[PDB]
C-alpha cells in the first residue's frame, strides 16, 4: 500500500492515570493470613503479663505486604495457643486484650478475668488448634480475639511512638494482646506457642520505601 | 440536610504548580480548609469538618514544546516521606502524571464537570471522618498527632528538573464537604 | 478507561464563515409593518403640498432593523389616512408620489391630480381605514399606495443629500409623498393621521454603528 | 441545592436591647449579614444572598420587679419614619411587646424549635428576593437606593424611660437564608 | 481566567486566587479552545472555553 | 457546513516508497524483440 505521511505534532501527551499496574496497586486489598506471633513465655519471677502491640510491622509477612498501603483496618485478629507440653504440666495460661496503651497491664488472675477478650486454659490444652490455623474447626482450641468490629482505619506504621501520651499512641494501635501465666515455675520456661490468625483490609498504595 | 451540618461545594486556586531547578522532591499540599482563603472564610465557621470531594485539576498555561511532566499522588500519613521521584510517585494511591503542557481540557472541570482528559488527583474521602477544623499543623509533633487533622496530604512532583525555577500551571481544588458544629470564627484555631 | 494521549499541533485554525448568527444576519430578510408617518399638517397661509422621503431611516421602528443590513427594496409602501375630525369638516386630502426629486411639489388640485398615485378624500371620510392598520379591507380606506414595481435594490441610507443635484439623490430615494390640502383653513389645523403600510426586503447585513 | 446554593440556618447576638433614660425614640437594626460577624464571615463569601428567615428574640436577664416593656416591629422601607410611641410600633409590621423581665422561656428557641412562650419580632421574609450581600449601607442616599439592600429594619423601643439608661435583656438573631454567586471573601463589598 | 461579578460594588479581581473565588470562574491554556468556533454556530461546547453568566433568578 | 478548524503540524513527512511508476520501474521487465 501507499505510505502513510505521519503528521508531527509539536509534541504528545505522555500520560498514565492511576497508581501503576501490579500484584499491590488497587485502592484497597484484603488479606487473610497465619502469622506466629511469639512464644507463650512463663517468667519464674514476674507475675506480670506480657504485652504485645497487635499492629501489621509486627506480622513479618503480612509487613512485607502491609508496607505498601498507607492505611489499614483489622477485620479479624485471633490469637491461639498451641501447646507444646505435656498433661502433667502444671499451670494455665491467661489472654486478653487491652484497648487503651494507658490501660495498666494486669499483674493477676483476677485482673486479667475483668479484662475484655479474656480466656484461659490448662497449658496442656488446644493442640486442636493446629487444625485451626490451617482448615477451621476452633471448637476445641485455645484462642484469645480481638474486638475488631468498630476498629476504624488505622494508618499503617513502621514504629510505636512509646515515650509519648497513651492517647497519641491509641490512635495508631488498635489493641495490645496481654499473655500471662497463671503460675510461676521455678525456672522460666515456654509451654507453647502463640499464632495469630489475622485478617484485614489495607488501602491506599504507597511506595513502601516511604512508609513508616 | 439540617441540624448543624450544613454541605458545601467550592472551587478555589490551590497553589502554582512549581517546578525547582535544583530539588527532585515533591511539594505537599496539606488537604485541609485553612489552605483555602475563600473556604476558610466558611470553614471556620465551624468546629467541625467532613471531606466528601476534594479533587485537585492541574491547568497548564505553557507551550506545548515545554519539556517535562508533571505527578501527583495523595499521602495519607504525615509519617509517610515526601516522594523524591517518580517511581515513588507511580508507586503511591492516587497517583497521575501528564506532560506539564496538558490539561486545559479540565476548565470544564471548574465550571460544571465533564472530567475526560483532565488532569485531575482525587483525594480518598470514603471512610474519611468528621475531623476538627483547625487554622494550622502542628508539624513539630509526632506524625500521629498530626494525623488527627490531616485527612491527606496532596504531593505534586515535577518529573524533570527544568534549567531554571519555574511554573508551568496551577492547580485548582474542587472540595465538597460537610460542616458541623459553629464556633465564633475569631476563635476558631 | 485509557487517558487519552492527546496530540498538541503547531496550532489550530480558528474560523468562522459568514454573518455570525443572530436576528438580522440572513443574506436578506423581509419586513412588513405598519409605521406611523405624520400628522395631516393643513396650513391656512400655503397651497404647497407637504413632501415625505419614502425611506427607511423616515421610519423610527423600521429603521432599527433596516440600519443592520445595508440593501433595501420597497414592495408596498402605502400612506392611508385616519380622519379625527366631524363629518362636518370641509376640506379634502390630496395625496399622489413623485418618484424625481427634481420634480416641482404641486402646489393645487390639478397639479396633484395630475401626478402618478393621485388620491382624494373628504377630510372626514376614511376612519375605516383603522382596520387596514391591523387586519385589511382596504374597501373604505383612503390609501395614496407607491409605485413599487421596478424599483430597484436601493442602498439604505440614514441621510438624504439635499443641496445635491436631484440625481443624485434620486439613487437612493424611490419616491416622494407629496400631501396636499384642497384648502386653507382659517388658520393651521391637523384633521388626521398618516400611517404607512410598508413591506420591504432587506439585503446584505452590516454593523449598525457604520451604516450611514 | 446545588449550582451556586446552599441553605444557611444560624443564631447569633444582634444587640443589647438598651433603654435610654431620655429619649423615646425607637433604635434601629439593620438587617443585613454584616451586621451579624460569624453570618457575615460566611455571607461575604457570597455575592447574593436571600432571607429565609431571620426573627429576633428577646431573652430578658433582669429582676421580675423591673417596669417597662419592649416593644418591635420590622421596618420595610427605609424611608418610613422611625417609631416614637406604643402606638406607632403597635400599628407596624411583626409588632411584638413584652414586660421586661419576661421572655427568658424562649431560651429553647435558640436551639431547636417551640417559640411557645417567646417573645419573637419575625420578619417577612416570604416574597424577599435575592440581594446583593454588601459591606454597607449607603446611610446619606436615596431610601429607595438604600432599600435595595436593606430587606428591613428591626425597630426595637422601650414603653418606658428607666431612671438612668441601662440594659434589661439581649436580642439574638435566629436568621435562615440561602447564598448564591461565590466571590472573594476580600472583594466583597 | 474569566468570572461574573453580579455586585457592581465588589472589586474586580487582580490575581488568580481572587478570579477563581469568583462565580462562573474558569482559565484556559490561551491556545485552547478553537473547537468553540462550531459553538457559534452549531454547538458542541465540548470543548470550548466558555464562562456563563447565572441567569436563573435574574430579574426583568 | 461548518467550516473545519484544521490542526496545523510541526511538519507532515513527504514519503515515496519504491521506484517511482513509470514504463520500466517495475523490479523486472522481460523483453522480446527482432
Ligand atoms: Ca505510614
Ligand atoms: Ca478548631
Ligand atoms: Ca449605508
Ligand atoms: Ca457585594
Amino acid at each position: 500500500a501507499e505510505p502513510q505521511l505521519q503528521r508531527a505534532p509539536v509534541a504528545q501527551a505522555s500520560r498514565i492515570s492511576g497508581t501503576v499496574p501490579g500484584p499491590l496497586s488497587s485502592n484497597t486489598w484484603p488479606l487473610h493470613s497465619v502469622e506466629f506471633l511469639a512464644d507463650f513465655k512463663r517468667s519464674s519471677t514476674s507475675a506480670d503479663a506480657t504485652t504485645y502491640d497487635c499492629v501489621p510491622f509486627n506480622l513479618p509477612r503480612v509487613w512485607s505486604l502491609a508496607r505498601c498501603y498507607s492505611m489499614w483496618k483489622p477485620t479479624r485478629w485471633d490469637v491461639v495457643y498451641l501447646p507444646e507440653v505435656s498433661a502433667t504440666v502444671a499451670g494455665s495460661i491467661e489472654m486478653c486484650f487491652l484497648y487503651d496503651y494507658a490501660d495498666t497491664i494486669p499483674r493477676y488472675t483476677g485482673k486479667m478475668s475483668r479484662t475484655a477478650g479474656f480466656v484461659t486454659s490448662s497449658v496442656w490444652y488446644g493442640a486442636e488448634g493446629c487444625h485451626l490455623l490451617s482448615g477451621g474447626s476452633a471448637r476445641n482450641a485455645v484462642v484469645a480475639s480481638m474486638d475488631c468490629s468498630r476498629v476504624g482505619w488505622k494508618r499503617v506504621t513502621s514504629s510505636i511512638p512509646s515515650s509519648v501520651d497513651p492517647n497519641v499512641v491509641n490512635t495508631i494501635l488498635p489493641a495490645r494482646l496481654a499473655v500471662r501465666s497463671s503460675i510461676k515455675p521455678t525456672v522460666s520456661d515456654t509451654p507453647g506457642k502463640l499464632y495469630v490468625i489475622a485478617s484485614m483490609v489495607l488501602r491506599d498504595p504507597v511506595d513502601p520505601t516511604l512508609n513508616t
